[PDB]
């Protein structure tokens, strides 16, 4: 028996393309415990018998968890399948935990009809566009990262000053943003409405405002787009290890990335895998990887208390 923590969203689907195959050719039940990041680390966190094996979250929580002492470091002499990882996402196997198993990215999500030139991040700060900009809100999967967009315009790392200078760019910022968002719903709408002519947003999103208002295109920075991953880490109270292990080995190889590519759209970190146009459509996928940069959490979750207070008391 191996009880999985995870989301369970498309359910279903998620158990007929990853799940029941493996409980098959291994001769095991699999149990899904649901819920979602926050609710689910809390639990495990403050539980002294948790009975979950393996867990699902979105890399910030699970450096949270590793934090907190409750995964493993893993034998990567276990996993081989992690060789197939692209460059970005083998910055989770060094880390020593669980390895990214899916990433996402963002973009300058345009309406190029309003005719205003945005190319890099820093062109986000241009006058041309007072009230013209939606920026994701720190407490969302890519709050970071707007922090290191801000960082970077600034031209000092995070780590030297704890973000300071990042946040006087965010103070700058301030004529041309309508809104911090946290929902992709949001955008479509306020594009729709023209209360925007640009958001930094996901590759989810820009394929949901897509929708709403097809003329909008991405935009990639030369410098490069920000990643996140999602991670499976294995806890360490689990007594069911050996096939906790056969278990991620599974989730990285070049067949189940493929499967869930397609059937639950998320974006391979196997190198190895052949998806056509159609079905990388609104997944991140080739050079645009290459390029990318990654956040550090365990920094970043070091100083988020500061970065939470200093976003709101500039943003409100
Ligand atoms: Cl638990
Ligand atoms: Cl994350």
């Amino acid at each position: 028996k191996l009880v999985v923590s995870t989301w369970g969203l498309n359910e279903d689907v998620l158990k007929e393309t990853v799940f029941e195959p493996f409980a098959k050719e291994h001769g095991v039940e699999i149990v899904l415990d649901i819920g979602n990041n926050s609710e689910r680390l809390t639990k495990m966190k403050n539980n002294p018998n948790s009975q979950i094996d393996i867990t699902y979250l979105a890399e910030s929580f699970a450096e949270q968890g590793v934090e907190a002492g409750i995964f493993d470091k893993l034998d990567y002499s276990k996993i081989p399948n992690a060789s197939e990882m692209n460059e970005k996402a083998k910055s989770t196997v060094e880390a020593g935990y669980g390895p990214a198993y899916t990433l996402n990215s963002i973009g300058i999500v345009v309406d190029p009809s309003a005719g205003i030139e945005i190319n890099s991040w820093e062109d986000l700060w241009k006058p041309e566009l007072k009230n013209k900009i939606a920026i994701p809100d720190i407490t969302t999967t890519n709050g970071p990262a707007m922090v290191e967009i801000a960082a970077e315009k600034a031209g000092v790392d995070v780590k030297t000053d704890n973000g300071e200078a990042a946040f006087k760019e965010l103070e700058a910022l301030k004529p041309n943003v309508v809104k911090t968002y946290s929902k992709s719903s949001d955008l479509a709408n306020m594009f729709s409405n023209g209360e925007i002519v640009a958001a930094v947003a996901s590759d989810f999103a820009f394929g949901t405002i897509s929708k709403a208002k097809p003329e909008v295109i991405n935009v990639i920075p030369e410098s490069g787009t920000y990643l996140n991953f999602n991670t499976i880490n294995i806890n360490k109270n689990s007594k069911n290890k050996d096939l906790a292990y056969e278990f991620i080995n599974y989730a990285l190889s070049k067949e189940v990335q493929e499967k869930t590519a397609k059937a639950l759209n998320e974006s391979p970190v196997n190198k190895e895998v052949k998806l056509s146009e159609e079905e990388t459509k609104n997944l991140t996928y080739g050079p645009v990887v290459d390029n990318a940069k990654v956040i550090d959490f365990k920094f970043v979750n070091s100083v988020m208390d500061q970065w939470v207070n200093n976003w709101n008391r500039i943003m409100n």
